[PDB]
């Protein structure tokens, strides 16, 4: 709410306002600094070295292994020290290479593509934002549908949401196994194609993260200097924290984002970069408060726009980029709401590297809150309200329906 | 209309392909930078030794002087350079003295300090958004309406406007000897407190100087190459350029934004602080473009926010700001559209360091279409419709009405 009141061009002011208090607060913001940057150090170093030898940084684990239980300690800490999973296996390649070929079909049949370039001005802006379109305005294909509700999709998404602390002062801040359904686009990129995607980023907001009390309280410990008690996987605050509204905000509380592979995935073939380091977070809040950071400056941080790591201000993140692990079609990969991400520039690959978005919502208020509304575009075939109003599919031949939907998917989005 | 159409969220992609083509276009954006750069480093080092000297950078005149016509050919050449000037003794003394006066009595009888107190919501925000207030939301006091139509303010921005080449291409972009009034707000600041105010920048846009064909226009030949010619005295396209809607928007063409003192001005007292340099700009556009700005990056330069100069940046620039020139109460100031400038942060003075904001506006069609509406809130004596919604004075005792008016203010106000 008081994000929600804030003017856009008050922001400056506001920022110089709260620097000042949060550098009052910690007086030595340069020595905790110094010492979340050694910490930070270290990880890179590791990361670097997981590269070197050939290792991919970033977990992976079986669906299977997964399902049956067998996940042990030390690779559920490396998961939560790195701050994303790629889990292989979690719909079988059969199911998902003909799931690729329906999108496909479904978007071919509806001529999405002229429909695209319809409803798009004759800007310059306009108008290649919908030819050689990357990401589809699409909701609800039945791949899509059957991907979201999937019983090995639900067990993997309650593991994952089971690594968060989700008890804390007599409060379950969200049930981990529980999970609710939160509809997205799907991303087609072709071989050879440029990057319209943003450089290295962190989505669920920017300068609220400093401006926004709750988003500090999820941050207490960064900010009081007890750096090494703050902890990513803690759930408390994370359901409260306010947003600037704008169409970079999303209604759910997603302890993690994902993505399902429909076709092979590659490095240097247009997949996903991620840096693995779940702390990252809180380096990038202290480095705004040094004294080479001006004063009603957050070293880049804007409204309505995922918080960026830059070469600028944060060349020692940088320094352990990584792509993701190779993946097969059926194969998912998954990423902690403050993992730092990012597609990679170029696709020298010899065909279209698509996936879905399907990430991973626990089951709370919050998320309780958005479902009536997201089923209301889910029966008209609309867009979802946290996406444009483009409403493509409303009209489209073979759009899922209530009918394509388990007793899961039924649940999952809120239909009892 | 394309920056209309511009989505909040989509603009670091905008950012991103735009570069590539200017980069594209401009091939050796760094050879022009650096020419650039030394053709700012010796106007930097000139308003150095002036300071060294204690001779303020910022050209004087009386209004007399203007008002007779004995301003030289020297004269003009240096407000063209430096991009500002100080005019004395616009208004009497006595009467500006006895304005100051009645801006308080008119804000301290209808209790503004207590109607903003409850406009404002219970925010850490709002709070004190409504408590010490600088800048005040007020339009239309008999000062500032009297102030706006006096005859000699009006010959001191016909000839201002006069500085400007407003022909080209067999067109006359505005008219510099027809006057209308942008109606602004007035500001007060007390002695030893702090300061609100935006970091040094520059009103009228910031990304789109960049993103808009218009704005590139303006400065096409700094995006050429060809920087010697950029000439931030032409007025060719700047009353066509377009805008990311925002409260950062003026509906008006502006040559010069103006301050007109209620007060004293001293340094160090609440004073205002300019870089005097006219062909700044051209330096900023173009530090944008070098190797080591990111790809989706302009300097921090963001939507609905003022374009900032930094230390980051262009530490060239910040060498060079300067205090503007003492003034009495009826001296004015006037500053370049593109003038980078900034409040001092510190008021040590005995008293309130108040102004009126007052710029020049010249007839051009884009001013035209904003004063019947402009009008409408005056009628009403709601705020004007650049401005927030909060229509303080509709039921203000001493309010200025049409009966005020002379017929210089009922012309520059669009009464026929």
């Amino acid at each position: 709410n008081a994000m929600a009141s804030l003017h856009i061009d008050d922001i400056p002011a506001a920022i110089k306002a709260v620097k000042q208090q949060l550098r009052q607060a910690l007086p030595d913001y340069q020595q905790v600094f110094q010492a979340v940057e050694e910490n930070i150090r270290q990880q890179v170093m590791e990361i670097r070295r997981n590269l070197a030898e050939g290792k991919n940084p970033v977990p992976q684990l079986h669906a299977d292994d997964i399902i049956n239980g067998k996940v042990t300690e030390e690779q559920k800490a490396q998961i939560k020290q790195r701050g994303c999973c790629a889990i292989l296996g979690v719909f079988p390649q059969e199911k998902a290479t003909a799931w690729n070929r329906e999108i496909g079909d479904y978007l071919d049949r509806n001529n999405f593509v002229e429909r695209l370039k319809n409803a798009a001005e004759d800007n310059y802006f306009g108008t290649l934002a919908a030819s050689k379109p990357q990401i589809y305005g699409i909701y609800w294909s039945t791949p899509q549908v059957e991907a979201r509700q999937d019983k090995r999709m639900q067990a993997v998404q309650i593991f994952l949401n089971n690594l968060w602390q989700t008890e804390s002062n007599g409060k379950q801040h969200f049930d981990a196994n529980r999970v609710v359904t939160y509809a997205d686009r799907t991303r087609r990129r072709p071989p050879k194609s440029s990057s319209l995607g943003l450089s290295p980023h962190v989505d669920g907001g920017s300068i609220e993260r400093w401006l926004d009390e709750n988003f500090r309280h999820v941050y207490r410990h960064v900010f009081s200097g007890q750096w090494q008690k703050y902890d990513p996987f803690a759930a408390e605050g994370r359901p409260e924290v306010r947003e600037f509204p704008s169409p970079a905000v999303c209604s759910m509380f997603r302890t993690f984002q994902g993505w399902t592979a429909l076709t092979p995935q590659r490095t240097h073939a247009g997949t996903l970069n991620v840096i693995p380091i779940a702390n990252a977070m809180a380096y990038i809040l202290l480095r705004a408060l040094q004294d080479d950071v001006a004063d009603d400056d957050l070293c880049g941080a804007a409204p309505g726009r995922a918080l960026s790591a830059s070469e600028q201000w944060h060349p020692l993140l940088m320094e352990a980029i990584s792509p993701i692990p190779d993946l097969e079609a059926g194969d998912t990969v998954f990423w902690h709401c403050d993992v730092i991400h990012s597609v990679e520039n170029e696709h020298n690959g010899e065909f279209d590297s698509n996936v879905m978005y399907i990430a991973a919502a626990p089951w709370c208020e919050k998320n309780a809150a958005y479902l009536p509304r997201q089923l209301a575009s889910f029966i008209d075939g609309r867009s979802p309200p946290d996406f444009a109003a483009d409403d493509f599919e409303v009209d489209f031949i073979g759009r899922a329906t209530i009918k394509n939907l388990t007793e899961i998917g039924k649940q999952q989005l809120g239909i009892t």
